[PDB]
């Protein structure tokens, strides 16, 4: 169903509109902590603050605020904390967040640097000797290892609240073949790596939610998140015509606003999803051939 509507809405040449309309029923809440004052230097973009009633609150009690989302799918029983790329000053909350939220994974979408500009912090250690300590929020960041392919990496990193003395080994995706405001370079890959982080057990429900994002933390995080919901719903009742992925993306802007930027990542986020059921429905096998199209091999 997905599939006839897809080819009738590249048939027709309306994707632009189709994605037009999205933004037009999205759902739209205040941001008051976001916009407060004291809150301006912990926000990236003017235009990109988290909703009220679904932000993600800091556990101290100086300022709770943190630019990040809690996107909880009731239906497809998985939950999703989406942010920013954090600035240079709230790597410290960052981690904060991650630890409290409980979260096994980090799903980062984006390289450092892109088209020539500061996209994100250097908010993990790069070298084993070299591990990191945030003052602020007391915690230590050390890299343990890192499993570098074609066009992402896996990093193993140890988290350790210097309060308590207690450690956590968070998984960190690394995704860097994913242009800006753009799309994957086949749905094959994207699977590959979504699978991938899939099995490492990160988005499982014993964990807290994953915390996944890009510069913003609503575009290329927004596509992820939806492909692996409309899966997981598929999957949950084996009936890929029920899925609705518009309606999928709505529920999914009532926690974060403007999830998927453009309209060809919405059509990208039907490809994926339609990929994907080939591997939900009985054809385990599509899996090694995502892998072999990946090219993930150095
Ligand atoms: C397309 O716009 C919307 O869907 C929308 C809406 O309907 C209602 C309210 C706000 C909306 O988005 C604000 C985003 C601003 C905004 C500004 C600068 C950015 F670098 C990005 C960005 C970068 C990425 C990435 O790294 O891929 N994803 O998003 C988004």
């Amino acid at each position: 169903e997905m599939e006839k509507e897809f080819e009738q809405i590249d048939k027709s040449g309306s994707w632009a509109a189709i994605y037009q309309d999205i933004r037009h029923e999205a759902s739209d809440f205040p941001c008051r902590v976001a916009k407060l004052p004291k809150n301006k230097n912990r926000n990236r973009y003017r235009d990109v603050s988290p909703f009220d009633h679904s932000r993600i609150k800091l556990h101290q009690e100086d300022n709770d605020y943190i630019n990040a989302s809690l996107i909880k799918m009731e239906e497809a029983q998985r939950s999703y904390i989406l942010t920013q790329g954090p600035l240079p000053n709230t790597c410290g909350h960052f981690w904060e967040m991650v630890w409290e939220q409980k979260s096994r994974g980090v799903v980062m979408l984006n390289r450092v640097m892109e088209k020539g500009s500061l996209k994100c912090a250097q908010y993990w250690p790069q070298k084993e000797e070299k591990e990191m300590i945030f003052e602020d929020t007391n915690l230590k960041l050390t890299l343990i290892s890192e499993d570098i392919k074609s066009y992402y990496t896996v990093r193993q990193l140890e988290l350790e609240n210097l309060t308590t003395q207690e450690t956590r080994e968070i998984l960190h995706f690394h995704y860097t073949t994913w242009p800006d405001f753009g799309v994957p370079e086949s749905p094959a890959s994207f699977l590959n790596f979504l699978f991938k982080v899939r099995e490492s057990g990160s988005l499982s429900p014993e964990h807290g939610p994953v915390v996944v994002h890009c510069s913003a933390g609503i575009g290329r995080s927004g596509t992820f998140c939806l492909a692996d919901t409309c899966l997981l719903l598929m999957d949950k009742r084996k009936d890929p015509s029920s899925v609705d992925i518009k309606k999928v993306l709505l529920e999914m802007r009532k926690f974060r606003m403007g999830l998927i930027q453009t309209a060809d990542q919405l059509r990208f986020s039907y490809l994926a999803v339609i990929e994907g059921a080939k591997f939900i429905m009985g054809d385990s096998s599509v899996q090694d051939q995502w892998k072999e199209l990946s090219h993930e091999d150095l």
